[PDB]
């Protein structure tokens, strides 16, 4: 029911909590549904939450267009701008993470604190995992394609234990389709990332966090993204992957809130 006009089109987003301002950007081809509920509305006891369809997800507008992550930052930007918040931290998740990067490189004055989950810098020095597994875009319902989705992200003892938790988002997840012109234009998007060697110029107080056993983004990518940032926190999550906001959720929500309490906008 919200929008913002922002670079001449409209973006969906949802604002709740008081507190510090903290901004959430969601990867690849996922809308602001796509959050883990029990996550946000944590979060919203200590922060005012915002959560957002980027272009080309959920209700917001889809234009048929190249997208590259400095429009996307750009976007999140004039999200901020429209809603009069001088500065947020930020916090990103996979190509939502890379999104994050952009951010507090490029308009380090928006950004008060940087936690990147999941997520690469990109180039001949990360490392990804094979394109192919990036087929959570196949022939199948996109109901089932989720459940496929979840093998990549959750371990099998996971998602037999937490089946009911898993399948209650599936309905949030199907009431806005990602079209495949847009998830392609998120895909190629995802290739124009071009911050490797600008990472160490990355002022903002920053946490990289991600599951160990991450087999969309492999872990390493956090490793990396810690040594070059100055200062940088890292946190490994053991019995965890891609879907660690989830299946780590207290763990994370105790480091991530820790992280937090030492911030200010
Ligand atoms: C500072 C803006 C407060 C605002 O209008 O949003 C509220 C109500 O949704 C939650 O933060």
């Amino acid at each position: 029911m919200l929008y913002a006009q922002v670079n001449g089109i409209n973006l969906h987003y949802e604002i709740e909590g008081q507190g510090q301002p903290l901004l959430l950007i969601m990867g690849l081809g996922a809308p602001a549904a796509a959050w883990d509920p029990i996550f946000v509305q944590t979060l919203t006891k200590t922060h005012q939450v915002i959560i957002y369809d980027n272009r080309g997800t959920g209700l917001s507008d889809k234009p048929d267009m190249p997208y590259s992550i400095a429009m996307f930052a750009s976007d999140a930007v004039g999200l901020l701008d429209a809603l009069n918040i001088p500065r947020a931290h930020v916090f990103g998740v996979s190509m939502g993470g890379m999104i994050a990067q952009e951010l507090a490189i490029h308009y380090p004055q928006r950004v008060a604190s940087l936690i990147l989950g999941c997520t690469t810098p990109g180039g001949k020095h990360a490392v990804p995992a094979p394109p192919e597994s990036l087929k959570a875009l196949a022939g199948l319902t996109p109901e089932e394609a989720i459940r496929e989705g979840w093998k990549l992200s959750f371990s099998e003892e996971f998602i037999h234990t937490h089946k009911a938790e898993l399948e209650a988002h599936i309905p949030r997840l199907l009431a806005q389709l990602t079209p495949r012109f847009a998830y392609e234009r998120h895909f190629q998007a995802t290739m124009t990332l071009r911050v490797f060697k600008q990472l160490k110029e990355i002022q903002a107080p920053t946490l990289v966090a991600t599951g160990r056993d991450d087999m969309l983004i492999p872990a390493v990518n956090s490793e990396i993204l810690a040594r070059e940032i100055p200062g940088a926190e890292l946190a490994i999550f053991e019995s965890a992957g891609h879907g660690f906001v989830t299946s780590a959720r207290e763990p994370f929500l105790k480091v991530l809130k820790e992280f937090l309490a030492r911030q200010s906008v």
